[PDB]
């Protein structure tokens, strides 16, 4: 599925985001422009062997089991093709826990260089929330 960037606002609002440990709806959605282009379906391998998946691109080195990373962790204890469903609940659920670690958004390469410092409020301007 390939969300609007309302839509999204609005199921990201819906599971708990807004102002999740401090950040503002804006700063996800603008994450979720840049790691995935608003696809769910989005995959991209990684050089170390893990692959990132869904609308977060969430790591399988960490987060998920994908079966073909080795000595790899599965810290939200789900599949990683989990993450790549139309519905983004277990996307969301296994952000909340990555960015309640010590780094904060600065986990999402894009959040870090092409999010943070600007006025990411413009990604919900407009929106029926
Ligand atoms: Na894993």
């Amino acid at each position: 599925k390939v969300f609007g960037r309302c839509e999204l606002a609005a199921a990201m609002k819906r599971h708990g985001l807004d102002n999740y440990r401090g950040y503002s709806l804006g700063n996800w959605v603008c994450a979720a422009k840049f790691e995935s282009n608003f696809n769910t379906q989005a995959t991209n391998r990684n050089t170390d062997g893990s692959t990132d998946y869904g609308i977060l691109q969430i790591n399988s080195r960490w987060w998920c089991n994908d079966g073909r990373t080795p000595g790899s962790r599965n810290l939200c204890n789900i599949p990683c093709s989990a993450l790549l469903s139309s519905d983004i609940t277990a996307s969301v659920n296994c952000a909340k826990k990555i960015v309640s670690d010590g780094n904060g958004m600065n986990a999402w390469v894009a959040w870090r260089n092409r999010c943070k410092g600007t006025d990411v409020q413009a990604w919900i301007r407009g929106c029926r929330l």
